[PDB]
């Protein structure tokens, strides 16, 4: 679920960042090595702010997506992990939450019964303006791909169920340990990096 809006995109691939001072050393290195993982993979750098308007700022309080522009944003982290700070951080960069791909109908049925009441806006599709995926297949392995059970009304009761392959395997979905091989492709071709 790529952002289609080229105003959305970090100018140059670069993206300025405050880290507020009441995180603790440990959280620091948490939140610059999460940055780290998405700049080996792709040409995008973060840069500590100097005199930009624009920038992202962490603080205690999911994401915009892409640069919103005329000011600062928040990227506001029990949800002080490294993955869930990849997610975040996928958000910064320009991406949507995969299962709102305009396309997704074709890889997940969306169960709407499970949804725990006033949170089924979050599993609408983006109008298809707002998504250009890029050629890239949808990616049950994204890091922002829901799990089978986000918003749940309860137990054992999933929210998403994904398709089954053609080995009859439904793949696992919703992991938060590292950025997949399709959210690394798709990430390069959104910042037209180099090859
Ligand atoms: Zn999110
Ligand atoms: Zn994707």
């Amino acid at each position: 679920a790529a952002t289609s809006r080229t105003e959305r995109i970090w100018p140059g691939g670069v993206i300025p960042y405050v880290i507020g001072g009441n995180f603790t050393g440990s959280q620091r290195a948490m939140f610059k090595q999460a940055m780290r993982h998405w700049e080996k993979h792709t040409c995008v750098t973060f840069i500590e702010r100097s005199d930009e308007e624009s920038y992202i700022v962490f603080t205690y309080r999911c994401s915009y997506v892409g640069r919103r522009g005329n000011g600062p944003q928040a990227i506001s982290i029990n949800c002080d992990k490294f993955g869930i700070v990849v997610h975040e951080l996928g958000h910064v960069i320009g991406f949507w939450h995969e299962h709102t791909r305009p396309d997704r109908d074709n890889h997940v049925t969306i169960i709407r019964e499970n949804i725990q009441p006033g949170q089924e806006y979050n599993f609408l599709k983006m109008e298809p303006g707002e998504v250009n995926s890029l050629g890239e297949r949808y990616d049950f392995d994204s890091i922002m791909h829901y799990a089978r059970n986000t918003f749940s009304r309860g137990m054992f009761l999933d929210t998403i169920l994904p398709s089954r392959d053609d080995n009859g395997i439904r793949p696992a979905i919703g992991q938060r340990t590292r950025l997949s091989k399709g959210d690394i492709a798709q990430a390069r071709k959104l910042y037209r990096c180099p090859a």
